[PDB]
């Protein structure tokens, strides 16, 4: 008794702007570092009847039956998961699902440590995620810094990890857990230096690699694996799945952290799993594990090594001064801007980034920084010699915001009333419009 | 830099068991209340691109830019969810981002409360949720139960809330909020008296309408927006929306718990929202506004009241001997069988059903019922003259249980011994079998 007319004819204002979204992502230089494209293959799974099945439970553990195909599934999701992350399905398990990488922390941290529990996590500000324990003073800003008691550590003025101030730490504070992996971090992690801190006050090493995810697969970055008695990942960055994550625990570090982790995602946080997620990551999955995304990997990193390379070739700061993965933070002081001020030059000349604070700043309002990364790009077929191009850009976009400032003042309000009808924005809008337009669009 | 091979090509052992599923649901009968099948217009969103944006924040307040397209989604969403449920948004607003009901409520009670507050929920086994604060002697299994203080409370050995003991309850035990709405409750709900304890204790009162919200919203059942503070629903259940959740709440009644609703979602607890089930939400909420649908969710009641009656006039006992909305529950003692067992009965008849409690029961393992529903039927474009047929398919498959239970023994595994093979199942099977597979199918 329903309507089968497709969405076009269905829902005609919807389509529309779902067109407009299509050709704005097709018509844009897409820097945001978490952000990727994923396949027809990903999106004809998230679009599949496999979500109109309640499933509630695990594989021959449901609630109900007629969960025969859903259950093979779940297991396929989580051969492929192990698989392509290199582990033994004897000493690891997964979970596959945690509806996003915010469910997934959450609930990974109280299966260790459980309400009141202790945590220690980075910053916001250094590159660490809301999930990790975020608070402000006012304000327990993350469930995280609230359900739990979240103690943070800063990186150095340098913009790296300061082990030693994690010992300060930890000693004393003396968690049960400690997060590793970021948001906005630009280097690689030395996670045995965290394994060697854990160990000495006991605490679980949970290693977050949801930027890096598929370099760790990819053997191109360090191993947490061989480290950390936690990883969680989420599926639609790097990785460039559906939007999901997965909970990875090492069985044979402490046993019975299987059933622990298990039952925070269900029945603790979750209800009915979100079969269509579960199909797709196990679609991307399967490309995880084949050369041909290791190629993809490596590109990633050729074209952030090469782009972080052109701007510092135009004078332009970065952070740690360079890159050991997909992503750079941009240091913008020199230049007297705000992130938030070049954030919205680059929406108005179609460069999505955003705006990222840096080690010498104290405040998330008025940030010194943007945070680019490489992986949308990269997929859309762009090569090193790309990267001179998009430096070219961001370098223009940084000097006319350098101007606009100056025409209408350091308040951003004003700001923005310099963007529109700007001769150079319009100019600047079109040349990268005709390069983004034409490249390979999933 | 991708692969564009569609899903056929692409993951071949994946396509199949998606081809399976798609087979075993075109020919199944089934009666999970809290099921149904989305049209393909909503599956269209579902897989659109628009999962590729990141946005965290809410429209008009990103943290990134290049969300022109996206504000628009969301805010479309919002406005269709208070047209649909009959709402000025001068005196309510609505949250769409929740994941799924389970996220849901967890934010939201934490919005009303926070850590250590006080809840009230009904009991698992009385027909309450999980999230309303579920936990058993031996542990908190929910963490509803744990990050917040829940007391339970249960309805009456004939199966209707008992009121008298909620205020017994709440006097004493003095909770901030109050939850009703439930997941297998037959009967409509007396808001109003809710209101009523929730005033003389200054608590909130938080109706959950999920496997009930298009009735409320068709003006079918009784109105919980004339008296809730907030509102939740996910949207998959009788709604037939994409998996997903809505947030509803009074602003009239309670200034400012707009910013602490809209922070407990992002940033308390999740990260990024789904884009594509906000677009999919969108799409399901146009058609829930239509006259038409209307006429949907009156016939799954005609059914549900058909069944029912049909069920009774084969001497089978109902909880509350009847029912005022979607769903029945069965009581099975006078055949002294356990639900878990007629769920396998039916499972291998290709009738999904769910094992469930009643009054009498003590566990949550070896329950006394099954809970039915009609969303799922309706929706096939069944009819009340077909109720007799699944009435009589059920009255069967307890039949055969019975024998089952009496040849094989009162033991779990053993009575599944009996299961495949059975002459009578196989033809009651294809008796099944061959009603479904020619219904119609979104
Ligand atoms: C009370 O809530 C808050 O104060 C905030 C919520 C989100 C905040 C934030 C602000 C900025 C800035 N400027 C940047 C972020 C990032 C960005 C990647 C977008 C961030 C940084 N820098 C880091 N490190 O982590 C993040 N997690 N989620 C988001 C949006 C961010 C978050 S501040
Ligand atoms: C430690 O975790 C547990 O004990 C349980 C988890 C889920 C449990 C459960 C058991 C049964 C049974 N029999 C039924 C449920 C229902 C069913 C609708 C499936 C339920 C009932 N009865 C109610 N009322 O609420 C529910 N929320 N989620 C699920 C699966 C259920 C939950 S018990
Ligand atoms: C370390 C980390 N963990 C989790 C998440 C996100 O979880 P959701 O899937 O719930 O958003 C992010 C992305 N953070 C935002 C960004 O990089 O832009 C992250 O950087
Ligand atoms: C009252 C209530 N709230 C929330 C949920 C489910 O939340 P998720 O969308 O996160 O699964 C249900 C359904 N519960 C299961 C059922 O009726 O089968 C429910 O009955
Ligand atoms: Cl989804």
């Amino acid at each position: 008794m329903f309507n089968n007319e497709p969405l076009e004819q269905i829902d005609k204002e919807l389509h529309d702007i779902l067109a407009d979204e299509e050709k704005r992502q097709r018509e844009t230089i897409n820097l945001i570092a978490s952000e990727n494209l994923t396949n027809g293959a990903v999106r004809e799974c998230l679009g599949n009847r496999v979500s109109n099945k309640y499933s509630e439970g695990y594989p021959k553990k449901r609630y109900y039956g007629g969960n025969d195909f859903i259950d093979k599934i779940e297991e396929l999701c989580q051969k492929r998961a192990l698989e392509a992350f290199n582990v033994s399905d004897e000493e690891w398990g997964v979970n596959v699902q945690p509806l996003s990488g915010s469910a997934a922390n959450v609930q990974a941290l109280y299966a260790l440590v459980g309400v009141k529990g202790k945590i220690m996590g980075m910053h916001l500000c250094s590159g660490g995620h809301l999930t990790h324990g975020f608070f402000d003073e006012k304000k327990k800003v993350s469930i995280t810094s609230d359900m739990f008691e979240s103690k943070l550590y800063k990186c150095n003025s340098q913009g790296y990890v300061d082990l030693d101030a994690v010992r300060e730490m930890a000693l004393s504070f003396k968690p049960k857990v400690i997060i590793c992996g970021y948001t906005s971090y630009p280097r690689d992690i030395d996670y045995q230096q965290f394994r060697q801190i854990c160990d000495e006050v006991n605490a679980y090493l949970f290693a977050d690699i949801s930027h890096i995810s598929s370099f760790v697969a990819c053997n191109i970055l360090n191993n947490p694996f061989l480290h950390a008695d936690v990883v969680t990942t989420t599926t639609h960055k790097i990785l460039r799945g559906p939007r999901s994550a997965l909970i990875f625990f090492n069985k044979k570090r402490n046993p019975g952290i299987e059933q622990k982790i298990n039952s925070a995602v269900f029945p603790s946080f979750q209800g009915g799993p979100h079969n269509n997620k579960i199909a797709a990551v196990a679609c991307q999955l399967k490309e995880v594990h084949s050369p041909a995304f290791k190629e993809y990997t490596q590109q990633v990193l050729l074209n952030s090594k090469a782009l972080a390379k052109a701007l510092i070739s135009k004078q332009i700061d970065l952070v740690t001064n360079g890159t050991d993965n997909h992503l750079i933070v941009v240091d913008l002081r020199k230049f007297s801007i705000t992130g938030s001020k070049l954030q919205e030059t680059c929406n108005a000349i179609n460069v999505s980034l955003n705006k990222n604070t840096i080690p010498s700043d104290v405040d998330c309002v008025s940030p010194s920084g943007v945070r680019i990364g490489t992986p949308a790009m990269t997929t859309r077929g762009a090569k090193e010699k790309d990267m001179e191009f998009i430096a070219d850009v961001l370098a223009r976009a940084i000097k006319i915001t350098v101007d606009l400032q100056e025409q209408y003042g350091k308040k951003l309000v004003d700001f923005k009333k310099g963007l529109p009808g700007n001769a150079q924005l319009q100019q600047l809008k079109q040349e990268v419009v005709t390069w983004a337009g034409a490249l390979p669009f999933p």
